[PDB]
């Protein structure tokens, strides 16, 4: 099922997810109706609380060669956490719950993380471009952080220009 998606500013999107301490069949409806709902905003990463639920877990699904998104390629990472970063690099981002808007912001250019499937199995992955970005940029917003929380002081009277735009 669709689920609706949270837009800035709304107070939620500054929520603090909780832990997932039960991997279970509510918890895998949960994830599809997030996989169901990021596909038809086609979006290619998609938090928890961008619908309301405060839960750590987020998912990302990147495009492939072709250009198109295989449900194959799907992560769904739970309770993250950073074991190393490093690099730093400029990346335009673009938000589900900041739509039409864009902007650089500087993130680790590779990361590692740790974290746990749906079936609760601990997984490890390292990161870098794309992916990388995506992942810093999904978790922040386990942490109530959004993109335009890390613009820079010029690129953030932008956002208040193109805010007041629309
Ligand atoms: O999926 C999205 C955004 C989708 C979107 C769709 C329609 C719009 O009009 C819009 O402003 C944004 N973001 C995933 C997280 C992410 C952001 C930047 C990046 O380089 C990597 C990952
Ligand atoms: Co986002």
């Amino acid at each position: 099922a669709l689920l609706e998606i949270i837009h800035y500013p709304s107070k939620i999107l500054r929520t603090i997810s909780k832990e997932v301490v039960s991997f279970d069949a509510k918890l895998h409806q949960q994830l599809d109706d997030m996989y169901e709902t990021m596909i038809a905003s086609e979006g290619i990463g998609l938090a928890a609380i961008q619908v309301g639920l405060p839960l750590r877990m987020l998912i990302i699904n990147l495009p492939q060669e072709d250009g198109v998104q295989h449900k194959e390629d799907c992560l769904e990472i739970i309770n993250p956490k950073f074991i190393e970063t490093g690099g730093s690099m400029m990346y335009k981002e673009g938000c589900l719950s900041v739509p039409g808007f864009y902007e650089e912001v500087e993130r680790f250019e590779k990361v590692k993380i740790e974290y746990q499937n749906r079936f609760a199995e601990v997984k490890v992955l390292e990161a870098s471009e794309l992916l990388a970005v995506a992942i810093q940029h999904e978790i922040d917003h386990l942490n109530g952080v959004l993109f335009v929380d890390k613009l820079s002081i010029l690129k953030r009277k932008k956002f208040e220009k193109e805010l007041k735009e629309l």
